[PDB]
């Protein structure tokens, strides 16, 4: 339900219709009675850099697997877009959904760039979404330098923030 997010629909479009639409895209699967899922749920609402950069960067959307619903998926470039009815439960096969929150961010093609398993602390968050969102993750040779370089920005990021 939008109950699953109340208070973040400045944040979260709704479900229904999931797709870039010429940003990058925030996936957020989480679920009912899921304490990390709350928790990353403050931090959106109340960490204000956060909120502002999430909404300037990404089109975001939170999927509740605690329910099925149908969602009408969209990625691809321009000259190609795919649009696929799928339910809940084939979304989160699709990225592989085993815990929550798993948060999975993608460019504006659709393409995943990175996922996170798990809760990350407002501050580590914020500079994996710059990562991604400043464009800084283009810049690498693969998976494994990608993964390092974000590393380092995130250490970089605690340090300022103390």
């Amino acid at each position: 339900d939008k109950k699953s997010y109340a208070g973040l629909e400045d944040v979260f479009s709704d479900n229904k219709s999931i797709s870039p639409n010429d940003k990058y895209m925030l996936l957020v699967f989480g679920r009912n009675g899921c304490s990390y899922c709350e928790r990353f749920k403050k931090d959106l609402k109340n960490v204000k850099e956060l909120r502002d950069y999430i909404k300037e960067h990404f089109s975001a959307y939170y999927v509740n697997i605690s329910y099925s619903k149908e969602h009408d998926f969209k990625v691809g470039d321009k000259n190609n877009e795919k649009e696929i009815k799928m339910s809940t439960e084939e979304l989160a096969q699709i990225y592989a959904v085993q815990s929550t929150p798993t948060i999975v961010l993608s460019d504006k093609t659709g393409k995943t760039i990175y996922e996170l398993p798990g809760y990350m602390p407002s501050t580590q968050f914020l500079a994996v979404l710059e990562f991604i969102g400043d464009g800084k993750y283009q810049d690498t040779k693969d998976d494994e330098d990608l993964t390092k370089k974000l590393k380092a920005y995130i250490k970089y990021k605690t340090n300022l923030s103390k």
